[PDB]
């Protein structure tokens, strides 16, 4: 059976674009992306049809993690159809725990990427108003995260 996992921040430009491109890399270089449906979206619509935060493109051409994606916000489908929904903070917490109160059919689990660190990083903080240094953290927790989140689910 296909297994599913949809990455979400607020727009869709930061943080989840880089968490999905990481998972894709992982599950690919194991020879099972055929078997998982990857994506990642926003609980806002400020940023839609926009591509990824430039300086988190910078992060990953220097990492060789591969990422292409166009923006996009999160719908009522996606909590019938993914099995996951792994944000980044308490603010994308509550929006998507009220969103998924207002459809009937909620497969997916909802929780904290963070909730999968070794490391004990709970938050994927924000880097939209910091440096390189904040996408570089970002991306590194994001590996951390989707390595154990792919070994065991919760």
């Amino acid at each position: 059976a296909t297994k599913s996992v949809l990455f979400v921040c607020l727009g869709n430009i930061c943080r989840s674009p880089i968490a999905e491109a990481v998972f894709r890399k992982l599950v690919t270089d194991q020879n099972i992306s055929e078997n998982w449906r990857v994506d990642s979206a926003a609980t806002s619509g400020y940023e839609i049809g926009n591509p990824p935060d430039y300086r988190g493109q910078s992060c990953m051409k220097r990492h060789g993690i591969p990422m292409s994606h166009v923006a996009r916000q999160i719908t009522k489908e996606d909590f019938a159809t993914f099995d996951y929904i792994l944000c980044m903070d308490e603010s994308n917490l509550r929006d998507l725990n009220r969103k998924s109160n207002q459809v009937k059919t909620c497969k997916a689990k909802i929780e904290l990427l963070g909730s999968y660190d070794p490391q004990k990083q709970l938050i994927i903080e924000d880097p939209y108003y910091g440096n390189d240094s904040d996408f570089e953290t970002v991306y590194q927790q994001c590996v951390r995260c989707c390595r154990a989140f792919l070994e065991k689910a919760h």
